[PDB]
């Protein structure tokens, strides 16, 4: 059980919200290259 199944679904919402900010973090790099 390398990946935790219960935790995956539970913390999913937290990861979802953080993916919003992580998007901009990656975007700052990507948009600085592909411009």
């Amino acid at each position: 059980g390398s990946m935790n199944a219960p935790a995956r679904a539970a913390a999913k919402t937290a990861a979802d919200a953080l993916a919003a900010a992580k998007k901009t973090a990656a975007d700052a790099a990507a948009a600085a290259a592909a411009a």
